[PDB]
């Protein structure tokens, strides 16, 4: 029930999602994001119908990462078995892959067989290949799409680019977009005549990231006065970036908190329009107040399709037992509203109380290290459910260890916290922390290339502290040099090995299994107060 900023519509309109991470049920602990996928389906039904009645085109676009962060997607093996049927009920026009569809073979195979198969001609991946059962590799989806819009006959070419991701499973291949552009097939794709180029990508649109920029230079050589619109993701932020007067990028947040909006005027390049006149953007809070406002409906908002999807969500959550209560949390614990050494930090809670509950021998000295990016959400006070485990700690990381002297072990976390890591260890939004009344709800106030007013709702701006790459839980008996078990996630092995080399510690000791108990299980037992 808030005052809203108006959307600017235009020739072609874009509705954008990214980094949904299975949040199709809506948010219970942040009611500004209460709406579910059904409501969003009602929303876009009307917004398409509205656009068509105004002789305008509208396209829905998704930039990937559709699991790892929610019970709806994560409770099943493989991930997404019950959330995908919900996701694909939305009528996307273009979509691409994120890195979370690529960590495990089961996920990549699932993606190819369900999502790509469903959105056969709409799923575009230019730089990711998948292994067929016969051992040969094929593009995971289309390498590009050439099409014309149904209302205004706009001739558009679309490409799809994943960021330079290193940890893909070996049943897939990612090629950096900087190399993809010099490949034979790409030059052949550039021979088309187009009114509009769409670059969808699970890639941050930030100029500090810099991958889309290199693609932009190359495309400007061949298409010097074509409108090129980018849709990015990965880094979990609302963002909008100007490449030039004929080119911008939109990024639409995370966790179904945000529906991104962009409209473009497609009058000729000769007219020399100001970029702010040609393009407009908005970030829409994922709630029905925002959805009802922008469609101008209330009583007539709910569609029969939307209502069916919302019912399917409730039926799915019930059957997965997601709202089954495990316990109660006494106080709020935050990812980054306080720093990691503050008592209301979820990282302090982990370092002081939870990580210590990993089983230990009587005389054992250990230091346990985790990356901050393994925690995906705040731990809110009140009821803690089955779903809460996956929302906070979705990853099925087991624990390995190496035994090293205390003199070395005590230096490792500081070494890792110093350092450009091959893969990002922090929560995704923690790399854009450059910065520039009581009635308003708490939410985002985005500062992008078009200024500070893109958010569809006036908010009291939320603030984050920087967090380190890793935190440690130290369990030693004294300050005396002794053997210490350095305990960590199997996947941060390369980082530990790097740190040990930087501390000039040589060993050909390899990490050995330490514990199969997931962090999420330790969290459950801590909350329940028994085990
Ligand atoms: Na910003
Ligand atoms: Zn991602």
């Amino acid at each position: 029930s808030f005052p809203h900023r108006n959307l600017t519509w235009n020739d072609i309109n874009f509705v954008h999602t990214t980094d949904t991470h299975g949040w199709y049920s809506g948010h219970i602990n942040q009611p500004l994001y209460h709406a579910n996928w059904g409501d969003f389906i009602s929303f876009t039904t009307h917004m398409r119908r509205i656009a068509h009645s105004r002789n305008q085109d509208l396209l829905l676009i998704d930039s990937g990462d559709r699991h790892d962060g929610n019970g709806l997607s994560d409770i099943t093996s493989p991930n997404g078995l019950k959330s995908t049927p919900i996701f694909i009920k939305q009528d996307y026009d273009l979509l691409t892959i994120g890195n979370h569809e690529l960590y495990l073979w089961e996920n990549s195979k699932q993606e190819y067989e369900t999502v790509v198969n469903h959105f056969q001609d709409k799923y575009v991946c230019s730089n990711v290949d998948i292994r067929l059962d016969n051992g040969l590799f094929v593009p995971l989806g289309l390498k590009y799409k050439y099409f014309t819009t149904p209302i205004r006959g706009i001739r558009v070419m679309a490409f799809g680019f994943l960021f330079d991701f290193k940890r893909f499973n070996s049943g897939t291949r990612v090629t950096p977009m900087a190399e993809t552009i010099h490949e034979p097939w790409f030059q052949e794709a550039l021979k088309h005549e187009v009114d509009l180029i769409i670059i969808v990508g699970h890639t941050p649109i930030s100029h500090n990231w810099g991958e889309f920029y290199q693609v932009h230079q190359y495309l400007r050589q061949f298409f010097p006065d074509t409108i090129i619109q980018y849709f990015g993701g990965h880094s979990h932020i609302r963002d909008f970036t100007v490449f030039d007067s004929l080119s911008t990028g939109l990024q639409s947040g995370r966790y179904c908190e945000t529906v991104g909006w962009t409209s473009v005027n497609l009058d000729k390049a000769d007219l020399n329009l100001p970029v702010r006149q040609r393009f407009s953007r908005s970030y829409i809070d994922f709630n029905t107040d925002s959805f009802k406002y922008h469609t101008n409906l209330d009583k007539e908002f709910d569609t029969a399709k939307g209502k069916l999807v919302s019912k399917l969500i409730r039926e799915t959550r019930k059957e997965l037992k997601l709202d089954t209560l495990i316990g109660y949390v006494k106080t709020n614990y935050y990812v980054d509203y306080v720093p990691i050494d503050h008592p209301k930090s979820i990282f302090n809670l982990l370092a002081l109380k939870i990580l210590k509950t990993l089983p230990k021998s009587k005389h054992e000295e250990r230091i346990t290290i985790i990356n901050t990016g393994s925690i995906r959400y705040d731990l809110y006070k009140g009821p803690y459910t089955i779903d809460s485990k996956f929302i906070v700690s979705p990853f099925e990381n087991i624990w390995v260890n190496i035994t090293v002297p205390k003199s070395v072990a005590t230096k490792v976390a500081a070494k890792l916290n110093d350092y450009i890591s091959a893969s990002r260890l922090k929560p995704p939004h923690q790399y854009d922390l450059q910065v520039q009344q009581e009635k308003l709800p708490k939410g985002y106030v985005t500062h992008d290339d078009f200024g500070a007013d893109g958010d569809d709702t006036l908010h009291r701006a939320v603030v984050n502290f920087p967090v380190p790459n890793v935190i440690q839980s130290v369990e030693i008996n004294d300050e005396v040099d002794s053997p210490v078990n350095l305990v960590f996630y199997s996947f941060i092995t390369p980082n530990i090995i790097w740190a040990l080399k930087e501390l000039n510690f040589s060993t050909e000791q390899v990490p050995t299994p330490y514990s199969d108990i997931y962090l999420g299980t330790l969290l459950n037992e801590f909350v329940a107060n028994n085990e």
